[PDB]
Parts: C-alpha cells; structure tokens; sequence
C-alpha cells in the first residue's frame, strides 16, 4: 500500500548510500511518483 | 546507455543491503527491464 510504502521508500532513501547512483535514483523516482499520485 | 547501465544496476544491486527491501526491489527490477529489453 502506497500510503505505507512512501515513507518506507523516504527511510530506505534518506538511510541508503548515496555511492549507489541508480539505487538512490530509483528509490527518488519512486517517491516522487507516489508524492505525484 | 543501458548497455552500461545495466552492469551498474548489476553492481549496486549485489552489493547493496538486503536491508533496503524497495531500494533492492527497485534496482531488481530496472535490471529485469534491460534484461528483457
């Protein structure tokens, strides 16, 4: 469930390393998308 | 380019941490995307 879902991507996203490039760019796209709706 | 991106994907996916459940999720999936073009 996306409303459950955005603050687990935000936690995974402010807590993974940014030398992981895509990895931190698709947890951002994710957010953004839910954040859109 | 995905033909170099893909490798990327590739490397922070197995070396990121399990920990990160959607980050993993994620990165497995833009692979499978590339993968299966």
């Amino acid at each position: 469930p996306e409303n459950k879902y955005l603050p687990e991507l935000m936690a995974e996203k402010d807590s993974l390393d940014p030398s992981f490039t895509h990895a931190m760019q698709l947890l951002t796209a994710e957010i953004e998308k839910i954040q859109k709706g």
